[PDB]
């Protein structure tokens, strides 16, 4: 049986984890010849062949070959042709059959020699959820044999914006404003699930402040829920997040930025759900219609909050 694995950046397997849409999922698939080690296959059965397929399902895209090794370090790509097929399996696959039968056989199969394949994909931007599969299997002597399938689930990731009169206030999103009045704008970050193969290292909000309007008083960031650092630090939900970011506003622009220390998103254990809110607290100083909106950045995903405005 053939096996496949999805690994992390730490060489770590992944199956079953949850990634983002700009993953690179990196597969090592085994063709097993270890179990075939002193055998004695008579000429027929050998002329029958070798081949290696590997079937991705419809959310996966850009192939490359990163590598294609013998248990013994041999680089055996030049042994294989690969067909790219299009219509035991019968949809859309990759194949990699062995040139030279007979040769093939000697030097790797009858030693026992695995055929490691290193193969790298990205997701379609159209596959916004559901499940990442690929599967392999293997043909020894003309005889097919599935190995299995490994699953991811894709997670697109999700914000919002409102406007308050005050924090755990109401909404007063299409209202009033008196002038010289204060509003808090609140960004709803994304909770980053448990059961996740990846770690963070970016979480961050960009909000484009109409600093014709509102003058930037000052912010908070709290947890949205009971965070679990990898040493077992429980952080409980509502705490106060801010000595693990830095804010930034430009007074000319309107450009707040407020991000976490990639030392702090790093110490977050992959069981553990992760998610802040961020309340931004404005001085309304004149009168009009005065819009916000923002962006979010999860590990280099970008996604926006919806509009929202009050009037003076």
């Amino acid at each position: 049986p053939p096996t496949k694995k999805v690994l992390d950046e730490n060489g770590q397997s992944i199956n079953g984890k949850s990634v983002l849409p700009n993953a690179t999922l990196d597969y090592v698939a085994k063709q097993n010849f270890s179990q075939y080690k002193g055998i004695k296959a008579s000429a027929e059965a050998i002329a029958k062949g070798f081949a290696f397929v590997d079937q991705p399902n419809e959310a996966l895209a850009e192939l490359t070959v990163k590598s294609i090794k013998a248990s013994n370090g041999d680089d055996v790509s030049s042994l294989l042709e690969m067909r790219h097929v299009l219509s035991s399996p019968v949809g859309e696959f990759y194949m990699w059959t062995a040139k030279d039968p007979q040769a093939f056989y000697k030097a790797y199969v009858q030693k026992g020699l695995d055929i490691t394949y290193n193969l790298s994909f990205k997701v379609k931007k159209e596959f916004t959820k559901g499940q990442i599969k690929n599967g392999v299997a293997q043909i020894d002597f003309g005889n097919g044999y599935t190995g299995n399938i490994v699953v991811n689930d894709l997670t697109t990731p999700e914000v919002h914006k409102d406007v308050l009169d005050k924090e755990d206030g109401k909404s007063i999103n299409n209202g009033t404003v008196k002038l010289g009045d204060e509003v808090t704008y609140k960004l709803e970050g994304w909770v980053v699930p448990a059961n996740r193969g990846y770690d963070l290292f970016e979480y961050k909000f960009v909000d484009h402040l109409q600093h014709t309007h509102d003058l930037y008083l000052k912010d908070k960031v709290v947890a949205k829920v009971a965070i679990t650092l990898k040493d077992g630090t429980v952080i409980p939900k509502g705490t106060n997040l801010v000595q693990y970011t830095e804010t930034v506003y430009n007074k000319e622009t309107g450009r707040y930025e407020l991000a976490f220390k990639a030392d702090f998103l790093a110490q977050v254990s992959r069981s553990s759900a992760f998610g802040a809110d961020d309340f931004i607290v404005v001085k309304r100083i004149k009168a009009g219609d005065v819009y916000n909106t923002a962006d979010f950045f999860v590990n280099g995903n970008k996604v926006k909050t919806e509009t929202v405005v009050t009037h003076t």
